[PDB]
């Protein structure tokens, strides 16, 4: 596998130290037996696990069924999926709902490129994205990541894209008032994840809200990290009180299966029209199967065991010696440490019974599982606390 | 219920469909109201075995009990399986070939292509030649590189430097790289292109392509998402041409009914994508990849062989249909030529007549069943288009 993996693979990721081969709630165990305590979820994409009874039901029933047709024809799953999606988005305003659609695609960066497409559907030039994010690594995603290092390479970019710097309303006011009636969009992360784990201030999303309908600039809020219940509400964006024009959707909606969503309400769903935009794989039957078991689970007392969960993890971590901060929401979580230790932390977690996540030098990301137990929370605090001293 | 909601909670990208699917089995799929129809369209040549075929059950099945979606910054043993697997079919016993190739997966024949461009900016050079007519995908730069206006236009500005030259004209394209040659990144062309019915590669374009790019150091960049996996009757379209490309970009039938994408790259195309440089958080996915193994299993060179061995067949019996003027392609990528501009009428009134067509243009059928339809369904899929057309 490891030997056979760099024989075959693009090295694009390295070779990796670890092979996975079984796995389940939150944990996983290796090519030698070793079992950890999984706190990075395939960086945020196993909402439910591995081998979640709801998911394996769903995708076995499934695949004995139908496996991929077009959208050239319906399928039970994708509609099933875009109502519950449309009904979480909503919050029980039937006028929102019944304005709202969605478009169904394969990945994060897919997702992106359907909002990137959506903004070109305005008439309008300048796209605006914050400094230190990260849309996808596609043409126009990665057009829209914050990130000059991953973008240099590739250069020319898809034009349009203009960078502020996170949470900084009064440069992102000024920036849109530059040039104000030729903004098509403004993308934001509701938490940033790829730099560490960076709340939007108190305020922006609602500023960002505000300034987008005058200038009628639609409000596009990446949820693929921060979606499915993750951060304590089923979208991050929900708890800062905004209606958003487009959310992208992709990691822990599928459980485990490759999945994206684009969902738009208004003008913005009414821009793609027949012929505009596609995808070959888009609705998915298996995948949405595994999407629709996750919606199945990831409801309001699930989201809200969530938001309880990431508090039992501020308050043991709080305490323990190497940590200064823990920063986000629900099982997004950024451990901000003392030292610039974070990147030993995570080779040094996996004999402690642990997978780490190091964004930066001084931060560790948790984005466990979201059915992680309290004991478990409690085993990995101590996990953590043994490895930083 | 499906198609009554379909249109309150779906993006009209697609409009509303005429018909719900339940479930499929080999070369037939069946509607909500239970009738059954021959499918010669495999979801626009997805499912290389048919909808629920046992290996496809038994392999995700499986590995969703196991172990689904780990990162990159993990290993897991189907993608490496599917990638040496898809490298040995690459490289047919030239194990040399075989040491210097590489694969990248993703999830859709865009995000495949989307690593090709990728691939391509980093030669440093800045123009990148498509065909006209062809079809690469409807991200940003797989729509680029799309040689279908209409397709870009709601979309400007696209990512630069896509230029594109007519399909098979050998003299144009030299002549189009002659005028800037050292700045010609990549080559990029279907074997057989697929979205605007089925136009083949002229006998000794893909030779003519290969000399051409040898001489100038371009990436020949051979699109295989729709002609891949066997549906030719060679596993690559191109190697019925003989010619080794250095970029090969896969989906479709690769996943047989799951979301997957494969770009393989050999020799400098390979060592161009250096660590961090791209990535995808879905891509090498267990379950996905565990359904790829099962279908490459099935599809051997005694399988691609019969593949081709159907294609004739198809094609003797069609000839034998009035109506029909000829039937381009190979093995079960077939475009089915008409005297009429009756195409998209046959479609709408094939459902009728038990069979699912799909009409790419005006006066084109084009065939794309699953690689698993028996020699006796052509037979009545073929009577089904014969009283279609009549
Ligand atoms: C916030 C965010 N956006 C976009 C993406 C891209 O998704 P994918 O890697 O599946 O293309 C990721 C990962 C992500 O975390
Ligand atoms: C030749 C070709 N390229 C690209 C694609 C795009 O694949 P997808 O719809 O999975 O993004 C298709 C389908 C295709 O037939």
């Amino acid at each position: 596998t490891l030997e056979t993996w760099p024989q075959v693979i693009i090295n694009t990721y390295g070779t990796p130290p670890v092979e996975l081969v079984s796995g389940k709630g939150a944990t996983v165990t290796d090519d030698q037996g070793n079992v950890y305590i999984d706190l990075l979820a395939g960086i945020a994409v196993n909402a439910l696990g591995h081998a979640h009874p709801a998911i394996i039901e769903a995708v076995t029933n499934q695949i004995g069924q139908l496996g991929h047709v077009s959208n050239l024809f319906a399928s039970r799953p994708v509609v099933e999926v875009a109502e519950e999606l449309i009904k979480r988005f909503s919050l029980d305003d039937a006028t929102l709902a019944a304005q709202t659609r969605v478009f169904f695609c394969n990945s994060g960066a897919e997702a992106n490129e359907a909002a990137f497409k959506i903004a070109r559907l305005t008439g309008r030039s300048r796209i605006l994205a914050a400094v230190h994010g990260f849309h996808g690594r596609t043409m126009g995603s990665l057009a829209l990541t914050g990130q000059p290092d991953k973008r240099e390479a590739f250069l020319p970019m898809p034009s349009g894209v203009e960078f502020y710097p996170y949470g900084d309303t009064d440069y992102l006011r000024k920036m849109v008032e530059t040039n104000p009636t030729d903004v098509a969009a403004i993308f934001l992360e509701p938490i940033q994840g790829e730099t560490g784990v960076v709340p939007a201030p108190e305020g922006f999303l609602k500023a960002v809200r505000e300034l987008c309908d005058e200038y009628g600039i639609l409000m596009i809020t990446d949820e693929v990290q921060t979606g499915v219940g993750r951060t304590g509400d089923f979208f991050a964006h929900q708890h800062d009180g905004v209606v958003p024009d487009v959310v992208t959707m992709a990691k822990g909606l599928g459980g485990g299966l490759p999945i994206g969503a684009c969902l738009a309400t208004g003008r913005a769903a009414e821009l793609m029209t027949p012929g505009k935009h596609g995808t070959t794989f888009g609705g998915n039957p298996v995948a949405c199967a595994a999407a629709k078991a996750v919606l199945s689970v990831v409801d309001d007392a699930f989201c809200a065991e969530v938001a309880r969960k990431g508090e039992l993890f501020k308050e043991l971590l709080a305490k323990v010696d190497g940590v200064v901060d823990v920063r986000g929401r629900g099982l997004m979580l950024g451990v901000v440490l003392e030292r610039d230790v974070a990147k030993q932390a995570v080779l040094d977690g996996f004999k402690h019974g642990v997978i780490l996540n190091a964004p930066a030098d001084n931060i560790i990301r948790l984005t466990p599982p979201l059915v992680i137990t309290d004991e478990e929370i409690a085993d990995a605090v101590k996990a953590i606390a043994e490895t930083i001293a």
